[PDB]
């Protein structure tokens, strides 16, 4: 067949056919034409039009909205988009027929934060795009830090374990094949879970362009065709489309980040985001249509020399197979094979030289932030890799990335211009994952369930047609007093301590809130812990085996000290620490048998530390910090509160549940002028989720004091508050003197430490 006239409409003709090799014989001819290039010259103003042109400077050409993106600019004495004034687009000014602002998605591969830094004498268009409209000073990608998990966690919401492209490179063992970078087997809808933003338009009578483009076509022509698609009669337009390059991630890998080799490519996507604005202008469009920015991860001083070898560790390499490079995951090569040991392969793995620069983790190890594990996709045996290093398997390139999500080189940009983004605004950082619900507001589009949270970022927006509302809480406590007696049992305060309200439990329980001196509690009957304890140090505080029965618990839905004795392995710690207690007399109800938790010793000298040492140094540099400490069961991985039946572990002979991890939230005044107890404005966060293990293998310094290492694992296991409410089925600062939107912005926040 033939393209005349059906040149990248919505054999093939449309600007995916080369990608499934199946366009016209003339395709190549007539679509992806280059004669004269991509600007007007003064000498082709009003030329005849000439179809073996790439673009025209024909009077004709808006028309057909096929003019170079100079031609006003050349052939009408107008002045390029950048050359203009920032102005304030107060509300959308949309060409005749439009009925919604449309939204352009404008990605850049490889797109590390602090290329910005090089301004606006680089990249003047971006630099105007980023000052004019809403922008942060860096996005969070997710974990692994490579381009497909990344650009399908922008088009879902969803983290790569939900949305199943877990790496540019994966194994199904339902499927039993893999999918590659390259190949057809990407093309199968089979990998690709949630519901991405092209579908969630459809679905719902907004009409969506192309997302992806193929390689042979030109970055200017790809600008080109979205501008002619805007062109389009009313119920043919899309009001959805995306640009891509592969740009700067292609260079970065050549000559690495930091280089001055870097300035180039720069400046040529900048040309492209020019030719863009400059051709919404000449439609009369760049002050109707929404442009994103984004990227989709950084990019890091990787070199051939900085290679770890795993061969150099285990010496059955070849019965292994490894997904290499700035990440590690390792599988059986072989079916049934009983000579395969992956404790062993573990063990042989651990902390074996002093400089190693990689760790290995069961996936269900990984720090939970990294939301790793719940997908058939991830190998059991992962390596995180440090950053600058390679992993391969057996014994050109100058940059890499796929490291940890919270690594500085791993940053990438964002930037929202345009009717419906704010003017002049800079926002906080923010995690990729919060874009879809944004792209669906911008759209008028009901989200479908996703893993951002929605509310979080209506601080980017001038408009906001969804307004977030608060979990009703599901089941309601008790206030037990004194129910029991003594002789019962068989063993063997708001204003200072609760600062932020209860939390709410979000699941059918049963549970009691404890009043002391020193802390508050809500009390599980079910799983005979808490599920939180709520205490505060003052910035000014001191620190300084017996367990007594609770008299307002029935001994039913109490611990016991003679489970402890059995377990073997099990000892126990306490929610609120003796080591803070006010008083001596306070200090008693620091040994009440409902705040003790179950922890192996090799945790407990984590915890203690934690409790003794860092508690105090917090108060100490923040003005006082109110903590909420508490259990975790996540047995299956999936980041949700465990049911009963999923926990598959007790203490020993018990019916007392053993936590995979325990989490603390620590608040105080963002001003900290003022002390945590009597703050009048925003709040500062940080929150951890440490794995409860039962050695420490994972900190490879640990037989020194805890001083050189503790602290470096619980940084490494920090959380948002929005993962811990995920793992325990509780909302947390429903009481405070901020709106409901600073709130789910202040549980997104993640403490990183870089
Ligand atoms: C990230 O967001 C996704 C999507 O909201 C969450 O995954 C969803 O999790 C829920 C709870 O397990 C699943 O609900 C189940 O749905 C099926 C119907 O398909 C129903 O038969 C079950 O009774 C249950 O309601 C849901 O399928 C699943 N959706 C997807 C796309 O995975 C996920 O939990 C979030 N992750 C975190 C850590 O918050
Ligand atoms: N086109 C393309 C390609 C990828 C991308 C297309 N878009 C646009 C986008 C925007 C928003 C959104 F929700 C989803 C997607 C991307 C956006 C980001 Cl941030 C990252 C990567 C990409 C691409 C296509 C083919 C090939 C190949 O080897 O054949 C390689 C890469
Ligand atoms: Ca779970
Ligand atoms: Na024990
Ligand atoms: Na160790
Ligand atoms: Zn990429």
């Amino acid at each position: 067949g033939s393209c005349k006239g059906r040149c990248f409409e919505l054999c093939r003709c449309d600007n995916l056919c080369k990608s499934y090799t199946s366009c016209c014989h003339d395709f190549d001819e007539l679509c992806l034409k280059t004669a004269r290039g991509w600007e007007c010259t003064k000498d082709r103003c009003g030329e005849v039009r000439n179809e073996e042109n790439a673009c025209h400077c024909s009077e004709d050409c808006l028309a057909r909205g096929d003019c170079c993106t100079n031609y006003q600019v050349v052939c009408k004495g107008e002045s390029h988009w950048v050359d203009d004034d920032c102005e304030e687009i107060k509300a959308a000014e949309c060409p005749a027929g439009f009925v919604r602002p449309p939204l352009i998605i404008f990605s850049v591969d490889g797109f590390r934060a602090s290329y910005m830094k090089k301004g606006s004498k680089v990249m003047p268009n971006i630099e105007k795009l980023r000052s004019c409209g809403t922008h942060s000073p860096y996005m969070r990608p997710v974990y692994p830090t490579k381009t497909f998990p990344n650009l399908y966690t922008l088009a879902t919401g969803l983290y790569p374990e939900s949305h199943g492209i877990v790496g540019n490179s994966m194994y199904d063992p339902v499927f039993d094949a893999t999918f590659h970078l390259r190949g057809r087997e990407k093309f199968n809808h089979r990998w690709w879970g949630g519901q991405p933003l092209w579908i969630t338009a459809t679905k719902q009578g907004v009409k969506a362009g192309t997302f992806f483009w193929s390689v042979v076509i030109p970055h200017e022509r790809r600008i080109l065709t979205i501008l002619q698609w805007l062109t389009l009669p009313d119920h043919e337009r899309p009001s959805v489309y995306a640009f891509y390059s592969e740009q700067p991630d292609f260079s970065g890998h050549k000559y690495g980040p930091f280089g001055p080799e870097m300035t180039n490519p720069l400046r040529e996507i900048d040309k492209i985001v020019g030719q863009l604005m400059d051709g919404l202008k000449q439609l009369k469009l760049h002050r109707c249509v929404n442009v994103i920015f984004v990227g989709d991860h950084g990019m890091e001083d990787v070199t051939c020399d900085r290679t770890e070898f795993l061969s150099n560790y285990l010496t059955n390499v070849d019965d292994i197979t490894l997904v290499p490079g700035t990440l590690g995951r390792i599988r059986s090569k072989f079916s049934n094979n009983a000579k395969y040991d992956p404790k062993a392969i573990i063990a042989a793995l651990t902390c074996k030289k002093p400089d190693q620069h990689f760790k290995p983790y069961l996936k269900q190890h990984l720090p939970k932030r990294l939301h790793y594990a719940n997908n058939r996709r991830i190998e059991d045996i992962h390596l995180l890799v440090e950053r600058r290093w390679h992993v391969a398997r057996k014994p050109f390139f100058q940059g890499d990335h796929g490291f940890d999500n919270k690594v500085n080189s791993m940053q990438t940009v964002f930037v929202g211009y345009g009717s419906t983004f704010k003017y002049k605004t800079k926002v906080p950082p923010f995690e990729n994952i919060e874009l879809y619900n944004v792209m669906c507001d911008l759209l008028g589009l009901k989200p479908a369930p996703n893993n951002g949270t929605h509310g979080s970022l209506n601080h980017l927006l001038r408009t906001n047609t969804f307004r977030p509302t608060m979990p009703e809480e599901v089941t309601r406590p008790n206030y037990p007093g004194i129910m029991y007696l003594q002789s019962d049992f068989d063993l063997g305060t708001e204003e200072r301590h609760l600062l932020y309200g209860r939390p709410a439990v979000l699941y059918r329980t049963r549970y009691d809130i404890l009043y002391h001196t020193d802390f508050e509690s809500g009390y599980s009957e079910i799983f005979l812990m808490p599920l939180w304890t709520s205490y505060t140090v003052s910035k000014q505080a001191e620190v300084s085996s017996c367990v007594r029965p609770d008299v307002r618990v029935s001994p039913s839905f109490s611990q016991n000290c003679l489970a402890y004795k059995n377990d073997k392995q099990m000892s126990y710690g306490f929610l609120f620490p003796p080591y803070l207690s006010s008083s001596p007399e306070a200090k008693y109800d620091a040994f009440l048998v409902t705040n003790m938790v179950p922890m192996y010793p090799a945790f407990k000298r984590v915890w203690n530390y934690f409790q003794r040492v860092l508690v105090k140094k917090y108060a100490s540099e923040r003005n006082g910090v109110n903590v909420i400490s508490g259990p975790i069961f996540d047995y299956d991985y999936d980041g949700l509160h465990d049911t009963e039946d999923k926990i598959k572990q007790y203490v020993e002979g018990s019916s007392i549940p053993v936590p995979t991890h325990y989490y603390s939230i620590i608040t105080s005044c963002l001003d900290f002028t003022q002390p945590a107890d009597k703050c009048d404005g925003p709040l500062s966060v940080s929150s951890f989720i440490l794995p409860h293990r039962p050695d420490n293998e994972e900190s490879c310094n640990s037989s020194e004091d805890e001083s050189k290492w503790v602290e470096e694992l619980m940084k490494m296991h920090t959380a948002r508050v929005r993962d811990i409410e995920h793992l325990t089925s509780l909302d947390f600062f429903r009481k405070t003197s901020r709106s409901y939107p600073e709130i789910l912005t202040l549980k997104t926040y993640l403490h990183t430490y870089e």
